[PDB]
Order: C-alpha cells, then structure tokens, then sequence
C-alpha cells in the first residue's frame, strides 16, 4: 500500500519509520482535514490579514483536527520506497465534539470512519510529542511543503505547543518560523506569483496529475500537494524555486 494509515496502535512504529527516513527524504508535503468551519469572528479588523487570523485562530482552536497527511520526499521529488504518504487518523467523536454537519457528511462520503476515530483514534497530545522530537520540526535541514497553510500549521502549533494560539499575527508567524524555518505555500506560489486562482485537485487536473487514493483525504491530498510542487517546481521555475517564496504564508 502506497498510504500508510496511522491509528494509535500503530503511531509509535510509524514515527519511528518516519524519522529513519528523514535525512535521506527532507521535504516533507503536508495537508489536514477537520470538521469544516463552524463560526466567523465578528467585529471590524486592523486589516483583511488580520481578519483571516482570527478566523482560522477561532476556528483552529475549538475544532479537532480528524485527519493529518505527510508525505515524504527527497530534493527533487522521489518518494521512499516504503511509504508514498502517511495518513494519521486522530481522535474524534461525533455525538461529544463540534462539527459542521455537512463537513462530517462530506467526509463520511469520502471514507472516513467516525467509528474507528472514536476508538482507536490517535492523540493529537502524543503525535505531536512524537513529533516535536522527530527531526522533522525546528529542523532547517527539512523542508515543509502545503497548499493554504494556516490551517495546516495553527492545527500543528495548537499540539506542540499545547496552549491556545497567538493573539496577534505576527506572534503566530515568529512561531511558526520556529518550527517550520524552511517552508513553502503552494497557494501563496500559484496565486500570489503566477496569478493561478484554481484550488488544489483543479490544479492537480490541468497538470495531468494523478491522483494516489480519495479525494478529501489527508494522506491522499499532501501526496498530491508534494506531485503538485515539483511539477511546478520544473514547468515554470526550471528546477529552482524562486526563494523570495520561502516562508510566504498565503493572506497573511
Ligand atoms: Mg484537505
Ligand atoms: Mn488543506
């Protein structure tokens, strides 16, 4: 199976896998899924950066990540042999935990097991533990890959660090430097550089990518996030990308 799926009976065995492999393959592409969004901030902002900020921060921290993807990949794009992505599969109970009903639907149609997340669910407290001691975090040797990624890393910072997230922007962004010092997004690459609205399957589609399991899926999506970066990596940046893109965090 080329998606190796991460349950909490499993999650030490894997990470270790993981960390035995991420010095031969340092990019690692990235993408989640939780139970959609569920509120917006009232008010009026200092800017429409800092609007966004607020909605991803309200909405991070009181819904539960369900889903995590890591794919992993050398410099120039070649997956292990082993593993072509990791999907793990947090703890999650519908009756007990917020949720928009339609994201829930969405994903059940998509594969999810809501039953299997409930029991044998991992902790996001110990994957993020594991994780903040793998060499993939606070590394500059590792390379982080996402389309649309403040999500994908409040959900992160909101595990490692264990606390409720920043007040202010620009203290999520020093953070987040902190952990992820060598990081690109997708989103912020495609739109802010090559003026490419189109999200991330649209994308895949219009560059012949194929897509390595369900849609809507964490493991399936970073893999193709990673296929994604290095076919535009080639196309229009002839094999460099451009690094005033690095740390470029996409309506921020
Ligand atoms: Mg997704
Ligand atoms: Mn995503």
């Amino acid at each position: 199976s080329p998606i190796r799926d991460v349950w909490s009976t499993n999650l030490q065995q894997e990470m270790n896998l993981i960390m035995s492999l991420i010095e031969r393959y340092p990019v690692v592409s990235m993408d989640t899924e939780f139970p959609g969004v569920v509120a917006r901030p009232l008010g009026v902002f200092k800017s429409s950066d800092d609007y966004h900020y607020q909605t991803l921060r309200a909405n991070v921290d009181s819904l539960k990540i369900i889903q995590i993807g890591l794919a992993l990949s050398d410099e120039e794009g070649n997956a292990p042999v082993e593993a072509c992505t990791w999907q793990f599969n947090f703890t999650f109970n519908l009756q007990d935990d917020m949720y928009a009903p339609e994201s829930i639907e969405l994903l059940t149609k998509s594969g999810i097991d809501f039953k299997k997340h409930q029991e044998v669910g991992i902790e996001p407290a110990d994957f993020a533990e594991l994780l903040i001691g793998s060499g993939l975090v606070l590394q500059e040797e590792v390379t982080w890959i996402t389309f649309h990624s403040g999500y994908d890393f409040a959900y992160l910072l909101k595990a490692m660090t264990q606390i409720p997230l920043p007040a202010e922007y620009e203290e999520f962004y020093k953070i987040l430097c902190i952990y992820f010092p060598k990081n690109y997004d997708i989103k912020y690459i495609m739109k802010s550089v090559l003026n490419n609205s189109k999200g991330l399957q649209d994308i895949a589609d219009d560059l012949q990518i194929h897509r390595i399991g369900p849609q809507h899926q964490a493991g399936s999506d970073a893999l193709l996030t990673a296929r994604i970066f290095f076919e535009i990596r080639s196309r229009y940046f002839d094999g460099s990308i451009d690094s005033r893109m690095l740390n470029q965090l996409y309506g921020l």
